């Protein structure tokens, strides 16, 4: 398309939700190609990962970590006015993994305290896509204080198996996966600081041995369980989109399965089946679909489980609805 | 499928065998859906993973790390009675990855010391599958003590390729491959203790390393070398299961190749072809075939080769036959 | 049978270091043939990093990794491998495109003032990891650079899913290596006399599991700046990529790969439309790209730790003209 009939085409202005929710959306496209525009300040800000009251000085997209999931379909422009306030101290970009070209956006859209900048992708490809702050000289830095989230680029016909089955999801979940380097003290007590700057040096170390100390979803231990478990009910279908910008990560539904799972994140590549554990390499995001089938707790983890129960990268699903005997029944309670 | 409709159904009770052999089992199913009884005692027992005698309080199922290998075809009912014994200490339970609801009946599992349970699932979706103990509050902690093992569940057609045509294996092994995380004292060499629960505290630092000690196929470093290598012949058809509880692990036959790899484990997604290294994440279990065309030895690892070579993650393959000079010849054997 | 196999054409091939590879046809011209190669294993130390960090490699054909060696299906490759006397250590190799005695390694055992020619037949298609492999200090010797990979073309190039063919306009092979470096009590990297003198100190290092450098080329920055891989829009390139040790996810920052082999065996259908991708330690893949965008981009190991702090960071300098369709910038950063 050319610039005028870019210009031509109908703007839609989409409001941004908090992860694990998702914005408003169409899983079939809405006619022809659209300008979606988006807008987020990157606010700086000590976030508390864990019951210790551990402090991280955290770079957050829309004030979350993870940043919030965007959703376009494909050949839908994505339009991002991104604006950093006068009370951060650093300059932030954003990289899109989505996007095709200047380091995915990096390049266009360095923006100081004070400064904002509007970029326009086309969305060519479809899938989830990890998107994160990479300003030069400190790109890792930046990542790993959370400065990432994702996009989903649906196909304009809405989601199908490998077969071309529709795959119609009732719910869809955000979870953003983060690994964090918090100095510790010669007790082995984790360091606070007053100023984002002054934890650089000390969290530059602990980076270098490739060892989180904490392995988190939405930002804390303890994010997605208890009352901020993500719900769904026998007979629902869900999509959980998972991404982790840095490190590897292996999601695993306890209780449940990976029906359809898109491991890769990319739709084009057709989904793997009937999943136990899959597997999303640092740098990308994946998508599981799974419809309930037994009410109940489940958990949602990174299957190293020293990184789900050690170090904090478990989630719960509550369930509603009736008990299935048919599917697993106790013949014997535990007794005597 | 009704209470009145399962209890008319035929029951077979199968003898568990120890790793890295499998039970007496039919590639394709014979007959209409079972009940197929597997009983297993958990047994808390010190074993010696190494040469140097290093020791771990081991979680056991059925005695054996890994635990065995459960065979079903998809659409049998799994059913388990779980023994854990009053000369133990501890509560155990079992998750099976292969099972729908209650945390992979994890949550119907529960028995102290002294106490048995029965539970029965059934087997919707074909694959190899991790199972493994999960108590709340203590589960990678029982994981990497040995407390795990897999099933498969046999499509009722037996195995196929991706596109139509039969596989059918001459022989199976089963590979449970183990991170064990050995505190050491203060000049590097491994500790013992007189209780499991004496180890706990220090085991869980090691743990918090993510660096395991030693990485074992069947329990030791060793194990499955000498005469209790593996074998097979020239022409023979092996199908290797692979599972991995807790963390990631890239299998390879040195020397040969996985001709069929279904890396996910799950017989409805096609299986890759013609890999040299396959990758299974943690939580787990994948499946390779293989047709033999070289005798000789084989070293079958972990290809991290530290892992493989220095933390103990190598098996050996003894293959009886004639050689082929045509897949390989030494033109000029090593001379001056 | 006996007299095909030596009916066949003998072909000697000129190798050339990574990140370049030799001369050869996608599509495989004639019948199958006895493609030859010689590579002589170096014991040399060589600098990795900007603070002068040494390693005594061990490096086929003088770099680390070793050259990328180009066949076609049910080609043999038949390799002469020469360990000068000048060595002090015996080495071999294990080819993974390979069937028999442990890739070859077995057959290639060569001290010092030896060689050997080990023939095997290219029976599967796809991009494969080969490695110095001595009975007892296999990882030692990987880790100290003594792998490369080598290209199995299908007779008929490569394809898509849908059979389509896929014409590459180059390509490049960057081999991917985790270093162990021993450091001193003060944090300072330790030097050695010769390559057995740091074995003890080395294995130390590699139990924790954390290497000390990730690198492409053999170097950090080996290629960027004046090194960086080049590329113009439209043009098609295949990016080999190689780790015989360790885990990584390629990632080319303002790019994808349109097709990838992640598995680097062509049977597999390649993924597409990837961000990152991810090849397992003891592998490699293979990545299919078209230029759409002229500037700078980065080539990564998705770990960015291991990206930016470790060394495994390469770039793309791509000329061509600028697609606003594709991206714009709508208001250029301002007060
Ligand atoms: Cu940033
Ligand atoms: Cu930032
Ligand atoms: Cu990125
Ligand atoms: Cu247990
Ligand atoms: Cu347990
Ligand atoms: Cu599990
Ligand atoms: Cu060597
Ligand atoms: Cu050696
Ligand atoms: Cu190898």
């Amino acid at each position: 398309a050319t610039a005028a009939e870019i210009a031509a085409l109908p703007r839609q202005k989409v409001e941004l939700v908090d992860p694990p929710f998702v914005h408003a959306h169409s899983q079939v496209a809405e006619g022809g190609p659209k300008v979606v525009e988006f807008t987020m300040v990157i606010e700086e800000k000590k976030i508390v990962i864990d019951d210790a009251g551990t402090e991280v000085h955290a770079m957050a997209f829309n004030g979350t970590v993870p940043g919030p999931l965007m959703v376009v379909h494909q050949d839908d422009y994505l339009e991002l006015t991104l604006i950093n306030p006068e009370t951060n101290t650093l300059m932030h970009n954003i990289d899109f993994h989505a996007a095709t070209g200047a380091l995915g956006g990096g390049g266009l859209t360095e923006i100081n305290p004070g400064e904002k900048t509007i970029l326009r992708f086309k969305a060519t490809k479809p899938g989830v896509f990890v998107y994160h702050c990479a300003p030069p000289g400190m790109v890792p830095w930046h990542v790993v204080s959370g400065g990432n989230g994702a996009i989903m680029v649906l196909p304009r016909e809405g989601l199908h198996d490998g077969k071309g089955k529709a795959l119609t999801y009732d719910k869809i979940y955000y979870v953003g996966e983060q690994d964090f380097y918090v100095p510790r003290d010669e007790n082995g007590k984790y360091k606070k600081y007053e100023a984002p700057g002054d934890a650089y040096e000390d969290t530059v170390k602990v980076m270098r041995t490739l060892t989180p100390t904490h392995v988190v979803f939405n930002g804390a231990v303890g994010a997605l369980t208890g009352d901020k478990a993500m719900t769904a009910a026998v007979g629902e279908k869900v999509l959980i989109v998972h991404s982790q910008a840095n490190r590897d990560t292996r999601p695993h539904l306890i209780g449940g399965h990976g029906d359809y799972v898109w491991a890769t994140g990319k739709f084009n590549t057709p989904p793997d089946v009937d999943q136990e554990t899959w597997f999303i390499p640092g740098g990308a995001a994946g998508a599981a679909f799974y419809t309930f089938q037994q009410p109940g707790i489940y958990a949602y983890v990174n299957h190293n489980l020293i990184e789900a129960f050690e170090l904090g990268a478990a989630a719960h699903f509550k369930v509603t609805g009736e008990w299935n005997d048919d599917l697993m029944t106790s013949v014997l309670a535990p007794s005597g």
